[PDB]
């Protein structure tokens, strides 16, 4: 299981990398834009925020297969081992096949359907990223799509991995993990909620109080 | 998983071969007729439309086993490695056995029942093609037939593959893939719908809008 | 159960009205456009083809609630008891509430989600029409949406009815009916497939054969 | 629950009417042909074999709606209260509507699909008869069709009844009854098997044996 | 079904009240605080934003039962028919019983468990509000809690209603409605997402395109 | 739903009666013994602790039906409307029938099996009390026993009620309530846990904090 | 998967051996009797009729274990590699154990229960043959018995195989195959129905029609 | 699967050993007591009735671990390879651990719960024997207990085997076998019922009858 | 399976170690604080009560990752091979990662959610301990959390083990074991209940009664 943070917040990544067992960081056009810093600036900073290790993901902007391949080359020139995110559209599929031939790892993104996702994997994508919350928000079932997609990859593209993305609540992430997703990327708020619980704090505080009351110390 | 297009539209095949990761093209008597071009003309053209690679399927027309075998020989003379489609009838089963003995790969077609499909595989067919939509249209359940057929081949004819065919909607294709079908052939309209989504286009548009608002351009 | 035909083909409606127990005819902008005849011409003809009885449905074209209400008035001036179809959008919802106040029956159309559909019923719509095949085509489950919608109306808007629409295969129609839909509208091809079966024709043939064999004739 | 015998065997009907609680007898073109006796002869004999009570069913032979209506009139002239069986085809549906208007009870027969069956009920048929075993024999599921049909009538045509027919084994009849069918017609062999059991005979024999051993006789 | 907006944004309520079929508005300490206007200012404005109709909900702040009852009286003095929200704590339960005796309608809020919720209903609360998203965020299942709570009220406190609250995505709201909740309150962002869909907008656009392609205009 | 406390702790009952919506208090030989106060002392005190209202339950000690009836008379002399608990044994069943004839309400207690419980209801018991935790502790499933018992009473003794007892955790109580139990009696620790939650306390504190920040006070 | 024909009709076996992929032929006392030819005549003819290759099954007639073993020897003297069918009775089990010691392959037949079937396998039988239709005819569930038996062999006698027999309809055969039966023997009528379908014949006809309409010829 | 007879009836064991594929015989204190013969007499006779082969089981009578180990030694002195049954009590568990160290095989008996059974296996027992019928008789579910125990051993004590015991009907034995029990011991009446069926006898008689009708004899 | 006792009661551990097949003992701050005895005294004593064998678990008290690592070192200095329990908080996760690098085995404790638990395993924890009863007490489902957690570890952290803790009843322990937990720690009362059953004691008594009635003694 590869755990990623979906952000362009360098400071947050450095801080959280010490807490979570991160595999890297994922980004998309909106996340980058929100950060205001250009790709040539943020990507290296993010890589550094992770001690120069881990995996990074960045998305192409072009609309034609040829343009997307050129975008991929540009991204790889910034981060040599970066994984290129390609929207799974007709041209996106064509680009994925071309990138597969060039040996550049890709992730099929903007996936709103299981069959669409499978096609990107069959075309060569190493990762397939369904937008869980967006599917949920638009009247579907993000979890069912993830479940169906995972089943499709398991029997039709065994080496491809589901990278679940787009979350508003920890429950969605939990369900994707229970569905078997090999990887997942979490926005900062959901990630924080996943490690902070009133019940846990109440238990721990109780342990700390009983111990201090019995041994007058805050350590073993 | 082997993805095929169910068509005799050479121009469309060339165009779509660049987008989809195609394993080849399947044809049947009605599709060929609709194209208006004879077999010795269209098959080579289709083969060329795929870059001289991929697998092709063509159907026999004879009603007797002997006649079907002769049809198979004629088809193989047009395309040396073509897979011969044989309707799964009493004479068809006899033809399939004969063709196995001759080493000519076959596909049991016109399958409307799971047991019927299994028999063609036991007779030697490498592929079994249930007519999903026709079963649905006639008051049955194309998906249940495919599910039952796949289970039968899995435990009784492991090397045989289900090649799901006859589709009116992407949902039928999705369900066949979720059922575990090793191969599938899609008509052009369903294939196009499978890669075109209003939600996906909206997401890409949003990404472009955010990118421009932060960088004054829509290019990477 | 209310059975409708989704068409603007007057001749076909007249012919099929003698076969199917029709409740009326439904139309939408595309169906009207494909017919080429204007509303003030086609609607009256459809009513006539229906023997002067039955229910008709026509859709508004305006984008604002005020405009939609005006469209509704125009439609009602053509067919006094026509049911006005309103796309379930923000403005559509506003229009539905206004039309409810005016006593003009409405149908919430262009429904791609169950909650969206329920909202139109809560706003006053007598019918809610999910686009089954479109939901299926776009990676969702038209049947699950219909099932969820029917459940929502059953417990939250008991007097509202689901009018299932958008079909490519009889199976989709069957599943909607099994889900409990109170009404359904079928395109001509699906309707025809629903009453034509090779197995049925064969049974009729065998009966005649046995009859002729015992009585030397195929008639009573 | 209306229990019928599917036969034209007058002697058998007379004998079995004393054993089973029969509602009447059903016939079809093949069953009549097998008996060799013409309609004007067997129908009255069957009515008599039923003690002059019960209900009878006979099938039309014509292919056009007009012809079927004429056949219905002829059948009613033989047996005044007979229920007319009409194959559920396009013309059959038209005939059913006409017969409803004329007040002649009908049964939609030769039903191989649930939707097809529902249509006959919506057209006016009092009974809908799916051919259970034929559906089973042709690769489908007669029981699922019956289950689906019963569900459709229950929610969309409450006063219509399913009259399950076509049986090769008691299990099929049991499953139709468990599905809720309001009526059923059994061929003579299945009916006999339904009341003859080795286990039952063994129990009865054991009771006689114990009684004999205690009271020196097998009589009460 | 009672549809509420969870907000203190008067302008938004006025605007959305013409779109959604609202039953009223719900508020809580954090929502009021975020709006900055005092209770005796915002409550009357919200009532106004809804044409002087609809139901309002406001929460007590006191920690003792006696104090909560006094808070309830104060709230009722601002809005005569307001429903008083009481956190379901030991003292909250006591307050609910006292308010039931005084005839002041209450809602048991801050519900994180089904049994806790049931207790508030047994104490007299007309509504029980589980915090769906918070339960989800804290490692539980908001939907299961809602499902369990609804069942408990259905069989043990039939007149009490579940008022589902705390949402981050439309899917949570849909699931609560499918669970049978009699009422629900939505934050503004989720409510807006529930009526805005790329697929719906695309369908409307297509309708307009076909209409103009046939009639030369997009109106009428 | 009747909510009871399973205790002989008068002070606790007085305190909790203002918090929980209690129907009364249940006792058994061990609970009374634990309290040390004799029956004719504690029962009146418990009745007073509840403000002179509510229902009380006390158990017989005799081993013969005649002795149990005498015990019942003695209990009724202490509390006129008390419900007499009778262990469901052979003699207990006999006593229950006798007490029904005498018009003294009974509860069949010490129930470890569903059939055993049903028998007590058929004999006349108004309540049947399965020992949920003891069944769980001894390798069975207290919840399944309660579920089975409730189903048995529902269809075979409609007026009898299940009074679920013996709890170590709130989850057991929740499951009994979800199973449909008409009544339940909780030991003090489980009852307290059912109304105290770290998550709830965390939420309430947050509301106070936000309120303070906006209005400079913690009061409404 | 071993497919057998349950018959003594030599001519039919010869004809069908060319169509179906047969593993051999099974016979029983009634089947042999129906053919009127003695064992020493039919068995040899069947061996050559099936293709000189394949497996044959014949049943013992003796009632004692010793007699059954002698019958087995006689059968083996007619067909050296024949599999001996032994009714699973007390003496039958004893015979199966003896034949196991002698190295003569056996099949436990006349199986009406799963446990009974398992016992024959534990005793040494290579095949276990439940009488599916007879179980169905006598008020049980042939399919459930087969399902249970297959499970028992799978976990308790892995090398034993279920040889499903006794069929009246293709559906029973399909269900046995779906249950995982390693072998099955079909009566001639069911076998023929399994390869003859009105829908399949119709598909072949339409293909021919479209073909000749476009190419002015019937041939490929 | 090890099949045992639960009895001390030497003559019966000798007779049935020729019919069933027995693994041996199990005994318990009550079974032995009923036989009236002491252990030093019956055990050797049972071993002899088994042809001097197979496995035997006998139970300790001591109540302390030390006493049980001494009892084990006494039993082993009678039958060198006997498996010692130890009731799964606290002292029994201690005894099982000691017997494991002493290399004497044990069976944890008197198991009324799954966790209890698991503990005996973890302590060293080779077999675990739940009392199926007693569990059923006492208001529980013997089959569920067996199912749970088998699951526990399968995942937590792989080398331990369930030896299901205590039966009143064949169905219980069948269900234990379907649950996966590796061994089972049957009382003589249940064993006999498992191999004697009216339906089977009828089938055999019919075969003999048909044979006679065709060959004038009932022998081969 | 690893069976542990959750206690600091040295005398009890010594006594129970002779009965249960223990893997060791687990402790937490509350267990230790209650004992008032320091860890450098209690741990060695528990280790000794275990015969100088088995695994021990002790919890850190520090609130920062650095402090927790120091606590771990101190614990390891008391018991060289002790497993260090770390509360799964943000700092706890950081500590687990650090301890993983130092080669000190850890257990992620105070787990109230499945995702939280998985994170501790992904960080390096060998064991993950959900507080089953506390989750149950706080309105959740301890068993569902354990089930979800086990599934997450099985597919995402295969070498990590669930160590179920916090029990009030044997049923909770049984369900955790049925869920597949690799380890479990029981408080003394639940452990004792798991090996003491009235039904078992009664069975032993009956055996003794029968034995004496037949042999004049209850021994041998």
């Amino acid at each position: 299981m590869e755990l990623y943070l979906d952000t362009s917040d360098v400071v947050a990544v450095k801080a959280l990398s010490r807490i979570f067992p991160l595999a890297g960081v994922t980004t998309n056009p909106s996340i980058i834009a929100a950060g205001k810093k250009p790709l040539d600036v943020v990507l290296p900073q993010l890589h550094e925020a992770m001690g120069g290790q881990g995996r990074l993901f960045a998305q192409v902007m072009a609309t034609t297969a040829e343009g997307m391949v050129n975008d991929a080359l540009k991204l790889r020139s910034i981060i040599a081992d970066i994984v290129v995110k390609v929207p799974v559209t007709a041209e996106g599929l064509a680009a994925i096949k071309m990138l597969k031939a060039e040996g550049i790892p890709t992730l099929g993104t903007a996936v709103y359907g299981a069959a669409q996702g499978l096609l990107s994997a069959l075309a060569g994508a190493e990762y397939v990223a369904p937008y869980v919350n967006r599917i949920d928000a638009q009247g579907g079932s993000g979890i069912q799509t993830v479940t169906d997609l995972h089943q499709l990859l398991k029997m039709h593209a065994p080496q491809a991995k589901v990278l679940a993305a787009s979350f508003k609540t920890p429950r969605q992430a939990l369900d994707c993990l229970l569905a078997g997703c090999e990887s997942i990327t979490l926005p900062l708020d959901v990630a924080q909620q996943m490690i902070s619980y009133p019940a846990v704090d109440a238990a721990v505080a109780k342990f700390e109080q009983d111990w201090q009351g019995a041994f007058g110390r805050t350590s073993i």
